């Protein structure tokens, strides 16, 4: 009664040669909860944006993806609306006002009907957050919308699914998230138990620790995604209502001119923006899965891989090149321990970015980890 829930980015269908991944590379029995990303908001008349209607309506791309559950029909397809790429100022100036906020859902009670999707994960990247056009006021209006979205829901009759995907800084959360509200309301909490560590810390470090390592002071003292699911239930989110995210990619680092330490916490050169980009992803200090196996892992590799031992992740570098990610070994200890705190199940960002090609020899070698160790476990009692 787990969860595997994979999010799939519309923009992946364009990437070059091997990276190229659309609606029917998904392998839709590895997810118990698909989710097509994204679509937004207007600026000016709070409606449904479709982002690339070429692809997500001319080519069919939404209807395609929701008429997957044909041939897979115990799988649940939903629509993201935000995302980084997206912004937070619209959606901060679209809860403003109860009426704002009533122009959109129903824009989106519309949307969910004509595409026959099975419900919406929100991705407001953050409420609250001043870097990103948000204000104080955030906090209480993204709880009415959530609010009001799941009463238009229960309208609509059609048991559709409401879920978020939320940060673990302690500072997001009291910025954005009134925690008990809102997981009341919501049918899961998709954490985004990644990002924790990157460039615009000024520093090289992996994104997805575990545990907590000694260098781990101030505000990242409890930045890793053991204290940072423990703080979420802490206030107040029941065990079994909170999804674990994996990251299928890396944040890379340029490392500082002459610098020789690669140890974690290493100094970097911040201004290069982070590691080169790599040929398929094409993005300064972010690399796919498929990108860093294909790398590393090769027999003839001068990539020197090395483990975080506090927080179970590997890294590796080259050069002035520093990557840390995700690779089975950390997988696996991941999914232990989600079955080890009762938590509701797994998370992907993103489906696009495992080795879907089998590059590296196994095909779909992280999301087979999640999908092995969820669909053996039984979800317990909240804690
Ligand atoms: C949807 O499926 C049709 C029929 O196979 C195909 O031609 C089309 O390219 C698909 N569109 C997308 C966006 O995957
Ligand atoms: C990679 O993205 C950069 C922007 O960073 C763009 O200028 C360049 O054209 C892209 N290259 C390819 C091959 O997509």
């Amino acid at each position: 009664r787990a969860r595997v829930v994979c999010y799939f980015s519309n923009w992946a269908v364009y990437r070059p040669g091997v990276g190229r991944y659309g609606i029917e590379d998904i392998p839709v029995d590895m997810c118990t909860h698909i989710i097509y990303s994204f679509i937004g908001v207007t600026e000016d008349t709070q409606q449904v944006l479709i982002i690339d209607p070429e692809l997500d309506v001319d080519k069919n791309g939404f209807k395609n993806f929701t008429s997957l559950r044909s041939k897979h029909p115990g799988v649940k397809f939903t629509v993201a609306v935000g995302g980084w790429a997206e912004g937070g100022s619209k959606y901060s100036k679209m809860v403003a006002a109860k009426s704002t906020r009533m122009a959109f859902v129903r824009s989106v009670v519309d949307f969910l009907n004509k595409y026959n999707f099975d419900g919406l994960d929100l991705d407001w990247e953050y409420p609250g957050a001043a870097d990103r056009g948000g204000s104080f006021s955030d906090k209480d209006k993204f709880l009415y919308l959530v609010q009001e979205l799941r009463r238009a829901f229960i309208r609509e009759g059609k048991g559709w699914e409401l879920t978020a995907a939320v940060p673990l800084a302690n500072f997001r959360l009291m910025e954005g998230y009134h925690v008990p509200e809102l997981c009341q309301e919501l049918d899961a909490i998709h954490v985004m138990s990644y990002d924790l560590r990157g460039n615009w810390a000024g520093f090289a470090d992996v994104h997805s620790p575990l545990y907590k390592r000694p260098h781990d002071q101030w505000a990242y003292e409890k930045l890793n995604v053991n204290d940072g699911l423990q703080l979420w239930e802490d206030k107040g989110c029941p065990t079994n209502k909170l999804v674990v995210g994996i990251p299928f990619y890396g944040r890379s680092f340029t490392l500082s001119s002459g610098n020789n330490n690669y140890n974690l916490g290493t100094y970097i050169n911040k201004e290069a923006g982070g590691g080169d980009p790599a040929p398929y992803t094409n993005a300064t200090g972010f690399w796919a899965y498929y990108e860093i196996c294909t790398e590393v892992d090769t027999a003839d590799s001068k990539w020197t891989k090395k483990w975080d031992e506090h927080g179970k992740c590997p890294y590796a570098y080259k050069g002035t090149q520093w990557v840390g990610y995700e690779d089975p070994r950390s997988v696996e200890i991941k999914m232990n321990w989600i079955k080890e705190k009762g938590y509701l199940g797994a998370m992907t960002w993103a489906i696009d970015m495992d080795d879907f090609q089998g590059l590296c020899g196994e095909k779909n070698i992280l999301i087979k980890l999640l999908h092995k160790h969820m669909s053996a476990y039984t979800v317990p009692p909240p804690r």
